[PDB]
């Protein structure tokens, strides 16, 4: 039976990586040939019990660059900045520091000269705090050049989208981008309401971990969100016709590559590889090295469609949480792993290619 073997591929790609990593919950969903498939496992909370379902609210740290860089593609399909604008056209604060001189391109692929991993820790959130940071930041070297993946960079590229619409960043995902989604199931601050379904995260020692404030913590890594709403957004991707045509084209913004590192192709927040290729390749583009060292870059001589024979993926991660989002255009496949610990990427990407593989 069908739903038999589904089970057995699924489980045997979860449950030993769940064991090994100390998972407590985990929710997978999958999107095959147009039809959702979930599959829960563990507790959201261990201390009262709670067990994970496909509304289970994750964090999903950095997945959330891929709801900034809708946000984006909407801004661009608007006419209301352009990927080539200088930084600073959209915030006056910034005219005449070193970022009237890098593009908005350049924010959203990490390629403005080495803006770093996180705000420093001087930087609090505070609207003050950021913009003087980035009044005073310089370039370690030339914008365009070299890729360091960093959370002000995209950080600053969603903020100014947002400033190109003339409302907050926030604002505009709850009010326009989830809603046009149809995402009721994701948020940058979760309701009340909705607490019950927020899992809770675990670190060492399982010492309980939810996301704290942070500058920039909207744009980059503050969306939490269920399986079957994440699949959604994936469906969406995989669709983009589907939707009312202004955010068909600001999805399809999101597919499109600008330069390589490696076996990846850079998109606005989705990473892409060839596929088929193998697991240890797809590891080493989500690596440790990858995060955290400047690679130079090999730019396209026009932007590349990241559609057919290609996985585009994205991981994310808080102090607490873990996530891994595929799919695989030419093939109508996709999946949404999110789970409570913050467990390697490479893990991650075990689970989803045994899974994919096996579909
Ligand atoms: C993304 O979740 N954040 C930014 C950076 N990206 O790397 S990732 O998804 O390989 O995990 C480091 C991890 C994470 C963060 N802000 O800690």
């Amino acid at each position: 039976a069908p739903a038999d073997r589904l089970k057995a591929l699924v489980d045997a790609a979860v449950q030993p990586v769940m064991k090994a990593n100390d998972i407590p919950g985990l929710a997978v969903a999958i999107s095959l040939k147009g039809e959702p498939h979930y599959f829960s496992y563990g507790l959201a909370s261990k201390e009262d019990g709670r067990r994970v379902t496909p509304e289970t609210l994750f964090e999903i740290g950095s997945v959330s660059k891929t709801f900034t860089a809708t946000l984006a593609g909407y801004a661009l399909t608007q006419d209301k900045m352009r990927l080539d604008d200088r930084a600073s056209q959209h915030w006056p604060a910034l005219q005449g520091s070193r970022f009237d001189g890098i593009s908005l391109l350049d924010l959203a692929t990490y390629t403005a000269g080495g803006l770093p991993l996180q705000f420093p820790d001087s930087v609090q959130k505070d609207q003050a705090q950021i913009r003087d940071y980035y009044r005073q930041w310089q370039p370690t070297y030339a914008p365009g050049s070299q890729r360091l993946y960093s959370n002000p960079s995209i950080g600053l590229f969603g903020y100014l989208a947002a400033r190109s619409l003339g409302q907050p960043f926030e604002r505009l995902m709850e009010q326009q981008v989830f809603p046009a989604l149809g995402l009721e199931q994701t948020h940058l601050d979760v309701p009340e309401a909705a607490l019950a379904q927020y899992a809770q995260g675990y670190g060492k020692d399982d010492r309980p971990l939810r996301v704290g404030p942070g500058p920039l913590d909207a744009e980059g890594y503050g969306v939490k969100t269920s399986a079957a709403d994440l699949l959604r957004f994936v469906d969406a991707n995989l669709h983009p016709e589907r939707l009312d045509r202004p955010w068909a084209q600001a999805l399809d913004a999101t597919h499109r590559g600008y330069y390589k590192v490696g076996d990846m192709t850079q998109g606005l927040g989705w990473e892409a590889y060839d596929w088929p290729i193998s697991l240890k390749r797809l590891q080493a583009g989500n690596s440790t090295p990858m995060a955290l060292q400047p690679h130079r870059i090999a730019r396209l001589p026009a932007p590349q469609a990241l559609e057919g024979q290609r996985l585009l993926n994205k991981t994310g991660s808080t102090n607490g949480f873990g996530a891994y989002v595929a799919f695989v255009p030419g093939r109508d496949l996709g999946l949404v792993i999110l789970a409570n610990r913050n467990y390697p990427n490479a893990e991650r990407v075990k689970i989803a290619y045994a899974i994919l593989s096996g579909l």
